């Protein structure tokens, strides 16, 4: 649909950017207000830093992935500077929130709760034949009621034929990315499952960096030996054994997100 017909199109005049939350190579991230009252998040593109089409590709994908557990597209402004406007999450990044005073006092119960909400979200993505590719605590957002939602769909893809394959020079965070995506550039929902495993260690260690004290090459070397991440401090053995299912050698042996959700819910109501 052209912008004069796209229901997600708004006049720039509806938006007032109030506080800049982030600034990077490709633009900024602002807290704003839509029509005076509705708090939103505004992602702006820095002209020339990258292609508008590439920039807008994220919003188009979000128009297809709507669910309570995924950050919602609020609107676009398709003339320079391009704006993407999304649901505003009051507590920000999960990796950050876990490190605040409020985050620090969270019981293992509530942590398992949040882990179940993330999985519930990825389960929806799972059924829709999508993948995320960038699943990690940095890309989970928390609300003012302490709920969690998947975010940043820049790399998310639709899987018609059951596999998406990237290019040669394409590089990804080694600690969070499954071996098959690192080695062959092949991604599936099972690749996400592996990331979800890493993400679980982020949750239980209040946002600590995975594979404590190991360089990327040490991590690859260890994984190939059959080793997995060492038991994090204060990690329920049940959770650790769940992480391990996520880290199974063969993608098809790794559990579904629906299984992961239901298991995390038993864990949560049990404590
Ligand atoms: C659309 C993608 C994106 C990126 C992003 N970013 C980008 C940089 C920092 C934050 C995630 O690390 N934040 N930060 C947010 N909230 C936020 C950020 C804070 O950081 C100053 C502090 C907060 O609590 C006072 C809340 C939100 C959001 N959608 O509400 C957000 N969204």
């Amino acid at each position: 649909k052209p912008w004069w017909e796209d229901e997600w199109e708004v006049p720039r005049e509806t938006l007032k950017l109030v506080e800049r939350l982030g600034a990077g190579q490709f633009g900024e991230v602002w807290m704003g207000y839509y029509n005076g009252h509705t708090k939103v998040a505004v992602k702006s593109l820095k002209q020339g830093s990258m292609s508008p089409d590439a920039f807008l590709a994220e919003a188009n994908l979000m128009k297809q992935l709507q669910h309570q557990r995924l950050v919602r597209l609020y609107a676009v402004v398709t003339q320079e500077p391009i704006y993407i406007i999304t649901e505003y999450m009051e507590n920000g990044s999960l990796v950050d929130f876990l490190k605040t005073p409020s985050g620090i006092k969270l019981t293992i119960n509530k942590l398992l709760d949040m882990a179940a909400q993330i999985a519930e979200g990825m389960a929806f993505i799972e059924e829709r034949n999508y993948i995320h590719r960038d699943l990690r605590a940095a890309n989970i957002l928390v609300s003012d009621t302490l709920s969690c939602k998947i975010a940043d769909f820049g790399l998310a893809r639709l899987i018609e034929d059951n596999e998406y394959t990237a290019r040669e020079g394409a590089k990804f965070p080694i600690k969070w990315t499954a071996p098959e995506a690192i080695n062959y550039g092949t991604f599936t929902i099972k690749s996400d499952v592996w990331s979800f495993g890493i993400l679980l260690t982020e949750i239980v260690t209040h946002g600590r960096i995975p594979y404590p004290g190991m360089t990327n090459p040490e991590v690859i070397q260890n994984l190939e030996r059959g080793y997995r991440m060492v038991r994090p401090d204060n990690c329920p053995e049940e959770l650790y054994q769940l992480m391990r299912l996520c880290w199974k050698e063969r993608p098809e042996d790794r559990p579904t997100f629906d299984y992961l959700r239901s298991v995390l819910e038993d864990f949560f109501t049990a404590t």
